[PDB]
């Protein structure tokens, strides 16, 4: 599924991302929109042999099984297909996971390099939300 900007901000305040860890909901979908193009089954491999997967871009050495990233952990106890899913809910439920562990939103490279320090608000004009 490829989202609309507004629906996407709608379906992630729904889930509790808006001011998560302090990061409001123009970060994740300014985040959304550069590591996926808001396309819930965007995947990409890295160099290491891992694959990042979904809206969020979720990476298999860390964060979800998908039975070929060697020596890799499964920290959200999840298939890394489930986050390709339209229903957003097994990417929101395991990005919460990430930024709570110590490098908040910096998990998310096009975040970072992106998103970080620019007005993210402008990523939620015009939604009712
Ligand atoms: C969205 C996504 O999947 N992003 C991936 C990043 O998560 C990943 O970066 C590495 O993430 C792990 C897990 O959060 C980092 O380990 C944590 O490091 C912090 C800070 O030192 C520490 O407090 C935690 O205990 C530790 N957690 C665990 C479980 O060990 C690790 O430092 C990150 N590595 C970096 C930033 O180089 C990167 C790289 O695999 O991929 C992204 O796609
Ligand atoms: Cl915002
Ligand atoms: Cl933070
Ligand atoms: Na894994």
């Amino acid at each position: 599924k490829v989202f609309g900007r507004c629906e996407l901000a709608a379906a992630m305040k729904r889930h509790g991302l808006d001011n998560y860890r302090g990061y409001s909901l123009g970060n994740w979908v300014c985040a959304a929109k550069f590591e996926s193009n808001f396309n819930t089954q965007a995947t990409n491999r890295n160099t290491d042999g891992s694959t990042d997967y979904g809206i969020l871009q979720i990476n298999s050495r860390w964060w979800c099984n998908d039975g070929r990233t060697p020596g890799s952990r499964n920290l959200c106890n999840i298939p890394c297909s489930a986050l390709l899913s339209s229903d957003i809910t097994a990417s929101v439920n395991c990005a919460k996971k990430i930024v709570s562990d110590g490098n908040g939103m910096n998990a998310w490279v096009a975040w970072r390099n992106r998103c970080k320090g620019t007005d993210v608000q402008a990523w939620i004009r015009g939604c009712r939300l």
